[PDB]
């Protein structure tokens, strides 16, 4: 049955169990991951409202001078960039993304999107042909099989994880392994099928419109927002858009009992429905860098197309 | 069917004959870049192009005997595996060449029949592709995309003209955005009928994505031998970016006024379309990465025209 979210733990909602799965407001968690930083700020002003907890030390400043400048003189190259990319009411999945050098902490990749009248800034550290390579093969694999196999060994070549499958939702969102790509010595998850509560109704939902999602480290502390509410509204700050967001506590659970350190998933999207997944798993934690990651989110629409083009091949 | 090529002693093409100029078999290419073909199994060097000893610095037989397997060593069994017996002529391979005569090289390889064609282009050694793609999908219907598309591409490539070319049902043309340099005439809202992009140019352009004229008044290089060896017949040409311009075409560029061009195929439910169509007043050889983006581009925006005209439909 599907039921409204309830208010996050910092609001007093109940905490998460198997009975109440749908209902966790998983996109207001109030922190995130802590391998990059991320900043709130007015939309207009540029006045910088929220901080997660471990900004200073990626950007080598004390809290309060942060707090106490706007992004006109904290990023003065790029906050005209940023108000030309992103105007007032357009879409929450519109992003920007500059590379900065940083006295502090060397060359941070910069990603912005808009929510409303919030500008939300994500900083993490960043660092031949084989996009292009993979892009002709992919449009060159004869069938849905062969295209998922290229696919699944294609993103494991890029990425190095330990385990990449190409999870494909049915009807009822209940998920099947289709095709994957894994490191020797592990079982094969191939021709498995999963149930639909195992990744609930607003997880897809979420899914269908910010393509990546990942989980660096099932085993790390989020880092809350300070403070945990958007002053504009005080009310909860959304973070569906936002990669750093931190993973819901049921979903790293489920990890940690599969033995995952480190999990990533593009969505595969289909007549604007979520058709699958390319989900990967590393034993450790793994950090992929921002530069990779765009790699993948490439692939994942030109999957899209693909699985398109195959499928009307076969009727 | 088509006529022959001329070198075969075919008739000259005319505008009576438009359908019929077997442009896949010019024999020649454009002299901004070398090319060889070589046998699939041996790696056997059968034909090449006059300039190839400028690009590779090279004695002109030196290569006409010689073994890719010799001339290039690492790469010779990649492309082996890349591009298998039976692949499609679509398929390409590509690697960048520290080569000793020239700094980098940007190397093309696929593969016909029993012909493997390799060319060889100028190269060297950051977000704006990333930021492009999130631009496209928020664009909220197929107008506001078709603007974006073309400012983007414009943006990136410098191009003094860059369209958005949509074919209607009868094959008429239509620019239906636009994006360019102050100062030039307005093609936005113009119709074009449909034998200035020929029935045989148009099947050419739903399997090879991309093509070029980089200078509308270079003369072509031939190939030598200009016949492939194996079959005593023409190579096939249509997959190669290097292959040269149909001269009925380039005459129509330099009656506009354009000294360089290249569109892009935008194609959707397996047919054509529309085009990226770019024009430059003056010659300009886009370098093979920046081409690369606009192949990754003209993908995007075949997915995303599906997405838009899905939710007018
Ligand atoms: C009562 C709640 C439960 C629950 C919640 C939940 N699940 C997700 C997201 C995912 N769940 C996945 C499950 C699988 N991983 C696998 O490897 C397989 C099969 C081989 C399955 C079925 C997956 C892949 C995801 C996507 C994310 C990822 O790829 O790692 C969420 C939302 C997480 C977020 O957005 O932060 C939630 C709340 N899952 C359950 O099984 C029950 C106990
Ligand atoms: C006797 C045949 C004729 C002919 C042949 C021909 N045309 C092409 C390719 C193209 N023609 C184009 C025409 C236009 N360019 C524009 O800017 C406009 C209007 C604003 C039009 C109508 C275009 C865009 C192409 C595609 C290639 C490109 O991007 O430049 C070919 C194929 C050449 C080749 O692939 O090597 C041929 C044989 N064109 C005519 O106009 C008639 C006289």
């Amino acid at each position: 049955d599907p039921l409204p979210f309830f208010p996050p733990l910092y609001l007093g909602g109940p905490e998460i169990t198997t009975e109440n799965c749908e209902r966790e407001p998983i996109h207001i968690p109030g922190s995130i991951q802590p391998h990059g930083a991320l900043l709130t700020a007015d939309g207009h002003s540029g006045e910088v409202l929220q901080m997660s907890l471990n900004a200073a030390t990626f950007l080598g400043q004390e809290p309060t001078v942060l707090r106490g400048q706007t992004l006109a003189a904290l990023l003065p190259e790029q906050w005209p960039a940023l108000q030309a990319a992103l105007p007032p009411g357009c879409p929450d999945a519109l992003q920007y993304r500059a590379t900065l050098d940083w006295p502090a902490a060397g060359h941070l990749s910069l990603t912005v999107h808009r929510v409303g009248e919030l500008l939300i800034l994500e900083f993490e550290p960043t660092e031949p042909h084989a996009l292009r390579n993979a892009m002709f093969a992919l449009e060159s694999a004869p069938n849905l099989r062969a295209l998922a196999e290229v696919a699944t060994q294609t993103v494991r070549e890029l990425t190095g994880f330990d385990r990449v499958m190409l999870y494909k939702f049915a009807p009822d969102a209940t998920g099947e392994v289709i095709a994957e790509a894994r490191r020797e010595g592990l079982h094969a998850f191939l021709g498995h099928r999963f149930p639909a509560s195992d990744i609930p109704a607003q997880a897809r939902a979420l899914y269908t419109r910010h393509l990546l999602r990942l989980t660096a480290d099932t085993r790390a502390a989020a880092v809350p927002l300070d403070p945990v509410l958007n002053p504009q509204t005080n009310a909860p700050t959304p973070l569906g858009g936002a990669v750093l967001r931190a993973t819901s506590p049921m979903h790293m659970q489920y990890l940690r009992n599969m033995g995952v350190g480190s999990s990533l998933s593009v969505s595969v999207v289909v007549g604007g429905q979520l058709w699958g997944l390319i989900a990967c798993h590393h034993q450790t934690p793994y950090v992929l860098p921002p530069d990779l990651r765009t790699t993948l989110e490439y692939l994942g629409r030109l999957l899209s197309l693909q699985v398109q083009v195959k499928e009307a091949l076969e009727h």
